[PDB]
């Protein structure tokens, strides 16, 4: 990571809150003053514990190892001065789940699939770098003004509480977190994207979600969802982890679909939950 001097960072506005309250949008002066880039700034408030510092700076240490279009860029950190700060590229549309919920129905199928391809490319890179994310969910994807989606929030990532309904069965039960359990999570992210940010499994409790999954039941198809896309998410949810696609398979399949876009016009049947009978 690069150590940034506080004189090079301005905080302009509050853009969201998180674990280490809070997150600002600001500007970062770079290249000895010739360049100026918009940034997000996460701060660690005074009184933090040793664990909190290890987790806070560890996230930046992980992010700083990566250089990929679909992974949030770390500009640098302020650790020599307080409060400590992690400074990342600014993503104008924030978290993907909240963004889609505010854009319900407004994107095309091709656009949604392109977002998933970007996420998959970032995850393929991450897994190939020998990391497991463990917390892959649309809330942890960020979106810029150009609709590019980037993996973020590496607080739980590791080199080789987590929300149950994004987590593969073997990671829930045995704490066996691998790229294959991340593939399960990616399948849930596919469902989140295609539904414009619906809550996986709706009103089911965590125990009810585990009951359904272990009985072989899976999330139903989203409305207006290409058959190939639903088939792919179903494969990500294979009980046996060795049967799930690898991230390289996911990227390749999504690429083939995007480049032959009539392939996305064959839709999976949306199951009529509600019978409305008219003439
Ligand atoms: N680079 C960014 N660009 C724009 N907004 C960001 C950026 N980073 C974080 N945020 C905002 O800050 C929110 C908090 O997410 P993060 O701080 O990345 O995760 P976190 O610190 O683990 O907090 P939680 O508890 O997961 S929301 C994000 O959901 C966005 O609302």
């Amino acid at each position: 990571t690069t150590e940034i001097h506080p004189s090079c960072v301005t905080r302009q506005k509050v853009i969201g809150a998180g674990e280490f309250g809070e997150v600002y949008k600001g500007m970062l002066k770079t290249s000895s003053g010739k360049k100026e880039v918009p940034v997000a700034i996460k701060t660690l408030k005074a009184g933090y514990t040793e664990k909190q510092r290890v987790d806070f700076l560890g996230e930046a240490g992980i992010m700083g190892q990566f250089s990929h279009h679909n992974i949030i860029r770390l500009e640098g950190v302020i650790s020599k001065y307080k409060p400590m700060m992690i400074i990342t590229e600014y993503m104008e549309n924030g978290a993907l789940d909240k963004f889609l919920r505010e854009k319900d129905g407004e994107f095309s199928v091709l656009q949604l699939v392109g977002m998933l391809r970007g996420i998959a490319a970032g995850m393929k890179y991450l897994a190939n770098m020998n990391y497991v994310h463990r917390d892959l969910a649309a809330r942890n994807i960020l979106v810029n003004s150009n609709l590019v989606c980037k993996v973020s929030d590496f607080g739980l990532s590791r080199v080789l509480k987590i929300p149950i309904r994004w987590t593969a069965p073997e990671a829930i039960s045995y704490r066996k977190f691998t790229s294959a359990s991340d593939v399960w999570s990616f399948g849930i992210v596919m469902w989140e994207v295609m539904t414009y940010g619906e809550r996986p499994y709706w009103e089911l409790s965590n125990h009810e979600v585990m009951k359904a999954i272990n009985d072989g039941f899976r999330l139903p198809t989203p409305m207006d969802c290409p058959s190939a896309i639903y088939q792919l998410m179903m494969q990500c949810w294979q009980q046996e982890r060795a049967r799930r696609p690898k991230f390289a398979d996911i990227v390749s399949i999504l690429d083939k679909l995007i480049r032959a876009p009539d392939s996305l016009k064959t839709l999976a049947d949306f199951d009529p939950r509600v019978s409305i009978r008219l003439p």
